[PDB]
């Protein structure tokens, strides 16, 4: 089973799912080989009725699409598509929140406040709103009809792009026309310039994917800085991660997806509740999170983590699972019939998106409250149900220090230098204790033995004194193989890296390090980290695409990862993907994307399959970096 | 080659290809044989990385996909997708001329002008925009602020679907939710819920679809309303169609594509510059049409057609086509391989739609004369490198009578009863003279002898008494073949339907019937039979879905086509498509769409292979309704 997943209790589960007979994503995934190739290049089109059309990737014909479609344009177009879908998933999540907030402000949701009015504030200064003599209600409503603005095309273009990039950025993407109008028109222009007959150009449809990749980025940032107001701005916390939090005598919720205007009502509502819980005979509500839903609650609560991405039908084969609140993104639709076998109730909760044979309840923001307590009565008569059973939870956990938003890791340095508190980190990127910064994002993905790749490569980049921050399922693999620890430091990370995390952990009155890595949120937290490699350029005075920054989506999966590896890419970040999307069967895109494109943005992708060899190109890509700076490597 | 085509022009073009080497779109057809049976069936999903997924139709595994997605959800977001990139076709092309628009009416593009001022304020009207004492440029200003609000989401639904439609339908739709909130909301949100691990339910994801093609329904009446105002209402005119419209003496200048904001203006300029072509030895500029911008200019202006969708290449092989003025949309990219033989200089003209080895011209509304000068001097350069070659232009073409928009069709109608225009129409459906009302719409498609169905299905339908309309290349199609010439009155129609266009006709100062098929325009003139059908629903106190009213798209091909097709049964319309698109490996689905929808929106798609047998169908479709109305049939 450790070539399906290298997380032990993921193992565990998967021996009590095969002698029960339940199939999981690697059984389906097995019965799906091999798969098509024509897809796995990318050169087949299914764009229009005269269709399906391939192109072998050698040999004889087929060798160009029926209406003419080269190679180039059907690879381009598909990943035009992969990027515009992703940038609806973000950009959907972002626009939630707007109403969620704008619904709160007007007295039409009272379950929902301002609960962060120093980051309400320090937005509405950075988009220009002015804030001097206003009620804060008022400030939220300019600052929810902002957000909402953005989603078209007005007198400006989308500023969640243009005020959270560095002007000289802002810049060079205008040169090449990237800046998006409108995330909404972004997409819908992708969708029309890839249909039947439209754009024939690679470069051409490229460009255009780079900028709605930028939208995307903007739903990314919009959906932080919504949820930072709302629900607060992360501060460091501790808690556990993986299938161990779960607990026998507990009533176990697991929230999924990753919109928290649900989930976070639910933290605080199973609070109020945790006497009916023992009244059915529990000790309580144990709420656990997976996936970027759970990192919401992970990050603001300490809720414990439960499992990620590939592996989250195990929580529930442990049988100790009585509930699955859902709202979107990265749900497997198997888990809907899994629940027949494991018993736990599978809740649906957004309207645009329900599973056939989940309970649905039709969640509100002005009743969610009531929906919580609802949903939740349903866990606890599940919980009455198994009463008497026997569960097998996996008794495996780690700690997890987390909670590092980027207003957090500011004030952690701020205790090293309180008036310049960037400074201290780039003195130790200077100094060489900080070889250079790895974002590790993204997905699992059943192509890859879970963890695999994100567990190599953060192991060879901390020794190598690279600073490490991570979200999403990268975040969750890292956490679930402890290097969310600090006990972990001295095994971990190098001794220049030691000594920093030492520093500033000192600092901040917690007698050891930091953690071996940083733990900066959700998929949509991906935008904490651009503030945070912003902030440094500002610093510094340099554009991004010359920090000794990097990328790792190692394990992706989603369209919303090949949209954030893609404007990694286009604000300027060496960008390393470990699992190739549909784009070998074209070379000239190939080339465009890990080569010409470092003409455009400064940035590239880097295709590498081999985690020991993705790692050594991310250290030579930081290097690089280094060496452009006049800097020792 | 008539396996290929049954146009006798098109034959013979096909035969020059063929001596001379030139690959066309059935070539590229042939070498794609067989093509891939997942994808002809739906049961392929390319959505994340883990893909790509298939399902065997019948057999062994695989029998779902990865992440647990079964053949019904594959098969339902595959659709959604396709509607939604068709949406986002003719959405941007409405959002277009609404740019224009503006532009026109604050001093920024002297090019263009309010031409239908009558249009213009009916169309306010409808809006509820107040007129009296208002500047037409402050009216229309409002109109085109109106047209870019419905992208997004706002205090009101999309008002280009909710003044439209009749109330009934309107209040039908909203029972289901079914209202569009914006056009690129919906387009962006369908993204969303089809992505990866998000929508999971095969009815709850084609209500979104039905949804997403409102929005399409939209974009199609926006369009067909901006542009009536930009560049007038037609009225009936005549001209000529088929490669025959080309002369050897002359420069021959192609419009292709969907938007006239370019190709109108191409038409007025042309005449300007006829002494420049004199100068370089030709009698003249001649433009024809290919495509919808085709019947744009057709439609106002008289100007021939010279042929339409999968036989475009052909108007290239004659070797008479000095210049094709593409914007985007059903272009064949191999036009710009196809040309380095003809010596056709192909040019692009739109931002989001270049093609590789095709000249690009920046078109700017700003500079619409300008650029149309240097387009046509670079087609009066390629006349001139022609001078003294061999053409082969086919001596083959037809008479067209054409402009019916659904105002011209009123117009010729009141000459029967003034004030009571609709009534001598619904006086001969009663009494039988008209059994009922088939639209044909959409494309041609290489698997189907290109026009055989719709000639086969028109010739069976005008028999039997139906009065027939058409946009698009099925327009096209059927003018080809003669249906647009009332010399072929005598041969094609019943006595019943004969008797009415004559009468009809003779009131006109005609002489001679209404030609046997009316030409309502181009694709997004679909929206004017939705005007016309309306407008027959309410002066008959009943909803669309009681209509003795037909659609069929008989040979579609592009997304465009799919969503069109999805909005005629959302508006209650029994809907005949001669192709299916990916959806027979779900029976569940195809169960929705040509059974159960028919108690959502009282619409239903008819999926017929064979013309002669779909042409009985749409007959029992139209007599069903007939008898449902209490009427003879
Ligand atoms: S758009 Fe072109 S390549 Fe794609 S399915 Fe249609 S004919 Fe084939
Ligand atoms: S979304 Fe599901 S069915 Fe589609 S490619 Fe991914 S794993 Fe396969
Ligand atoms: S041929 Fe397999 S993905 Fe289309
Ligand atoms: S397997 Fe052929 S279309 Fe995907
Ligand atoms: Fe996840
Ligand atoms: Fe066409």
């Amino acid at each position: 089973q450790n070539l399906k997943s290298t997380d032990r209790a993921v193992q565990q589960m998967l021996d009590k799912a095969k002698r029960e007979g339940i199939q999981t994503v690697w059984d389906r995934y097995e019965a799906m080989k091999p798969q098509c190739g024509f897809g796995e290049t990318g050169l087949c089109c299914r764009h229009c009725l005269q269709g399906p059309c391939r192109i072998n990737p050698f040999g004889d014909e087929p060798k160009v699409g029926i209406c003419g479609a080269t190679a180039e344009v059907i690879v381009a177009r598909g990943l035009d598509r992969s990027i515009a879908a992703g940038a609806a998933g973000h950009s959907g999540h972002a626009k939630h929140l707007a109403h969620t907030l704008k619904k709160a402000v007007q007295g039409k949701a009272a379950s929902y406040m301002i609960k962060d009015r120093t980051k309400l504030h320090s937005i509405a200064k950075r988009l220009g709103i002015p804030t001097e003599g206003q009620k804060d209600e008022d400030i939220a409503l300019e600052v929810a009809k902002a957000a909402l603005a953005d989603f078209h095309e007005k007198d400006t273009p989308v500023l969640w792009v243009t005020t959270v990039l560095p002007p000289s950025r802002v810049k060079v993407l205008s040169a090449h026309g990237l800046i998006p109008a409108g995330i909404d028109h972004e997409i819908a222009e992708i969708m029309h310039r890839t249909s039947m007959g439209c754009d024939a150009d690679a470069q051409n449809l490229l460009l255009g994917g780079l900028r709605c990749s930028l939208a995307d980025l903007a739903g990314c940032y919009m959906g932080t800085d919504l949820a930072d107001i709302l629900f607060g701005t992360p501060a460091p916390v501790v808690t556990e991660s993986n299938l161990g939090v779960l607990k026998a005598d507990a009533v176990n919720v697991a929230v999924h997806g990753h919109n928290p205007v649900l989930s976070d009502i639910i933290v605080s509502v199973s609070k109020e509740m945790e006497n009916e819980a023992r009244a059915a005979g529990a000790t309580g509500i144990n709420v656990v999170g997976i996936c970027c839903t759970g990192n919401e609650v992970l990050m603001r609560h300490g809720i414990p983590a439960c499992t990620h991405s590939v592996s989250q039908e195990m929580a529930m084969i442990t049988g100790a699972l009585d509930a699955m609140i859902l709202d979107y993104q990265c749900i497997q639709p198997s888990v809907a019939t899994i629940a027949e076998c494991t018993g736990t109730t599978v809740i649906t909760t957004m309207e645009m998106s329900k599973i056939t044979g989940a309970t649905h309840v039709n969640f509100a923001e002005e009743a969610a409250v009531e929906n919580a307590k609802q949903i939740l009565r349903l866990a606890i008569d599940t919980f009455k149900r198994r009463k008497g059973k026997p569960v097998e939870i996996p008794n495996i956990k780690t700690k997890v220090v987390a909670g590092f938003s980027t207003e957090a890791i500011i004030n952690a340095l701020s205790k090293l230098n309180a008036n310049d508190p960037l400074k201290p980190l780039i003195d130790n990127v200077v100094n060489g204790n900080i070889r250079g910064v790895c974002l590790f994002a993204g997905c699992n993905n059943v192509k890859v033995p879970q963890d695999q790749n994100f567990t190599t490569i953060a192991r060879k980049l901390l020794k190598q004194n690279v600073l490490v921050v991570a979200t999403g399922c990268g975040a969750g693999a890292l956490m679930r193989h402890g290097f969310m620890d600090p006990a972990n430091v001295d095994e971990l990370c190098g001794d220049g890296l030691k000594a920093v995390l030492t520093a500033i952990g000192e600092a901040n009155g917690l007698g050891g390090p930091l953690p071996p890595v940083l733990h900066m949120g959700s998929c949509v937290d991906n935008s904490r980290a651009v503030a945070l490699v912003a902030a440094l350029a500002n610093r510094l005075g340099v554009d991004l695409d010359r920090l000794p920054v990097v990328a790792s989506a190692a394990e992706h999966m989603h369209e919303k990862a090949v949209a954030i590896g893609t404007w990694a890419v286009t604000i300027g970040l060496p960008t390393h993907i470990g699992v190739l999307p549909p784009i070998t069967g074209s070379l000239p895109v190939t080339q465009i994307l890990t080569s010409s494109v470092k003409d455009i943005t400064g940035g590239y992708f880097i295709h590498e399959l081999d985690p020991e060899t993705a790692a050594d190109k991310l250290l030579a890509a930081i290097n690089e970096r280094r060496a452009g700076l006049g800097l020792p490597w």
